[PDB]
C-alpha cells in the first residue's frame, strides 16, 4: 500500500494524459522510477524541438490575436501609486481591498490593468481615430487564500474598447471568437462572466459607469480581462494551477524536481 | 525667448530625428501646436499600421533569437524569497543590498535573474543533455537615484549556459551576434562588460566561481544579462530611457501628452 506522501510524490511526477494507474500492485520505487524517466524525456523533447514557454507562448498568441483585430499592444507599469486603488472605488468592505501587496509608502503591485488602461484610453482620445482599442498583458499580485484556481502572482490579458461600437453583442463576439481561436470553452453568464464550468476565465464589462468620471472618460467603452494562467489551466487540463504558473516547481507543467 | 519650463514641454514633445529648431523665432503656441501635431500623427500612424509595443516587440525579437540558437525559455518568479539575495553574497558593503523592493516580510521583487537562473540549471541538469542552455526575460526592480540611464522597473534579458563550451570565446561570439542582430553598437570590456560608449548594456560572466557552490552548482558556466530599455535607449537613440520604460507618459518614445 503506498503512503499519503508516496502519492503525493507520485501524483507531483503525473501528467494528465499520462495513462498510469497508481493503483497497480507495483511498489512505489518502480511507479517513481517510471515517471521519472517520462518527465525526463518530455523535457528533453520540449529541450531538442520547441524550447517555449507556456505562459509566453501564449501571451505571444494573444497578442498577435488582439494586435490582428486592431488593438494596441499595451505595456504599462507593474508597480503603481496606492491611490490608483482607493481612485478604482476600493476601500474597506471589498474582498480586493485585502488583497493588496503594497510596496514602500505610496505604491503596490498593480492587481488589476483597469487603472493603467484607464489612464491610457484617455490620453489616447486626444491622438486616435474613434474607436479607441488597446490591451495589454502582464503580471498582476494578489494576496489570496490557498486555492486550486488562485496564484498570488499571476499574469492578466486586459482589452478595452472605447467609443463607438461599444455593445454587449460586440463584446460577446469578441470573447467568442478570442476562445474559440484558443480553443477553450466556455459560457457567458449575465457586467458579464466569462466560466468555463465553475472556473471564472473572465469579467467583462460595459460602460459607461458613474467611476469612470473620476479617470475622466465620458464615453462609453466595452472591456474584459482574461487569466493566462487559468486559460492554460483549462487547456492542458491541470488539476492545479501552480503548473501553469511561472515557477521554479514547473516547466509547461513538468515537474522540474526530478 | 522661450522659457525653461516652455523649452521643457517642447523638448517632451521632440522626437530625436524631428529636424526641427526649437531656436527659430517662432513663438511657443505655434511650436507646440506643430509639434503636437507631428507627435498625433506618429501615434496614428502606429495605431493603423503595426500597433507593436517596443518593449513587448524586443521582448519577442529577443525570445527568437535565443530560441533558434538552442536557449530553453524560461518564465520565473518575479516575486522571490528575500533568502536569494543573501545566499547571493548580497549583504552590507554592496550597491545592490540597498536597493531592494521589499514585500512583506520574507519577499522583495527581484532585482537580477541569477538566483532563478541558478535554481533552473541546478534542476534541469538532472533531466537535459550537456550543455545546457536557457535564458530569461522579464521585470527587474533596483530603487535608484534618478538617472538618465536608470529606471527602478526594468526589463532584464539573462541568458545561462552550463557544462561543455563554456569559454570566454564562446560567451563573446553570442553577445556579438546578439547585438549585429538587434543592430547596436557595443564594445566588449575586460569577467567583463558591454559597453556603447559610457552606458553599460550587459555585464557577463564566466563560471566556475566559488558563489556556485551554494546554489548546488559544480560545473563551468557562461552567461549575461541586458537591460532591454538600455537597448531601447541606443537603438532609438532616446535622450533618457524614461523614454523606453512601461510607463503612461510614453508610447514608444512619443508622449501621450498631447
Ligand atoms: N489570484 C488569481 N490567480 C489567477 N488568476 C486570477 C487571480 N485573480 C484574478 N484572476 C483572473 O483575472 C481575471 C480578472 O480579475 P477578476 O475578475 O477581478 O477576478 P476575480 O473577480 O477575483 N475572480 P475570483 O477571484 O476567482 O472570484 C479573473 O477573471 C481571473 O481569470
Ligand atoms: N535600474 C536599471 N535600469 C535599467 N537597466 C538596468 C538597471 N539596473 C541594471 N540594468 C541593466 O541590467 C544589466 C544587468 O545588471 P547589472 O550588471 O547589475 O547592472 P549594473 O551593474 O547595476 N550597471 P549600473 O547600475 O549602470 O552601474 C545591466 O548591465 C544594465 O543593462
Ligand atoms: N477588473 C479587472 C479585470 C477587468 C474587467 C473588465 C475590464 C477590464 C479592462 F481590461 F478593461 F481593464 C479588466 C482588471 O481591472 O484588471
Ligand atoms: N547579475 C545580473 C546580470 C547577470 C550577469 C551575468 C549573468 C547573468 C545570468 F543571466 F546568468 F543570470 C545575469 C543578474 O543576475 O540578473
Ligand atoms: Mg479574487
Ligand atoms: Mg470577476
Ligand atoms: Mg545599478
Ligand atoms: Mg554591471
Amino acid at each position: 500500500a503506498l503512503t499519503k506522501s508516496q502519492t503525493d510524490r507520485l501524483e507531483v511526477l503525473l501528467n494528465p494524459k499520462d495513462e498510469i494507474s497508481l493503483n497497480s500492485g507495483k511498489p512505489f520505487r518502480e511507479l517513481e522510477s517510471e515517471l521519472l524517466s517520462r518527465r525526463k524525456k518530455d523535457l528533453q523533447q520540449i529541450y531538442a524541438e520547441e524550447r517555449e514557454n507556456y505562459l509566453g507562448k501564449l501571451e505571444r498568441e494573444i497578442t498577435r490575436f488582439f494586435v490582428d483585430r486592431g488593438f494596441l499592444e499595451i505595456k504599462s507599469p507593474i508597480l503603481i501609486p496606492l491611490e490608483y486603488i482607493e481612485r478604482m472605488g476600493i476601500d474597506n468592505d471589498t474582498e480586493l481591498s485585502k488583497q493588496i501587496f503594497r510596496v514602500d509608502k505610496n505604491f503596490c503591485l498593480r492587481p488589476m490593468l483597469a487603472p493603467n488602461l484607464y489612464n491610457y484610453l484617455r490620453k489616447l482620445d486626444r491622438a486616435l481615430p474613434d474607436p479607441i482599442k488597446i490591451f495589454e498583458i502582464g503580471p498582476c499580485y494578489r494576496k489570496e487564500s490557498d486555492g486550486k484556481e488562485h496564484l498570488e502572482e499571476f499574469t492578466m490579458l486586459g482589452f478595452q474598447q472605447m467609443g463607438s461600437g461599444c455593445t454587449r453583442e460586440n463584446l460577446e463576439s469578441i470573447i467568442t471568437d478570442f476562445l474559440n481561436h484558443l480553443g477553450i470553452d466556455f459560457k457567458i453568464v449575465g457586467t458579464l462572466d466569462v466560466m468555463h464550468g465553475d472556473l471564472e476565465l473572465s469579467s467583462a464589462g460595459v460602460g459607461p459607469i458613474p467611476l469612470d468620471r473620476e479617470w475622466g472618460i465620458d464615453k462609453p467603452w466595452i472591456g474584459a480581462g482574461f487569466g493566462l494562467e487559468r486559460l492554460l489551466k483549462v487547456k492542458h487540463d491541470f488539476k492545479n494551477i501552480k503548473r501553469a504558473a511561472r515557477s521554479e516547481s514547473y516547466y509547461n507543467g513538468i515537474s522540474t524536481n526530478l
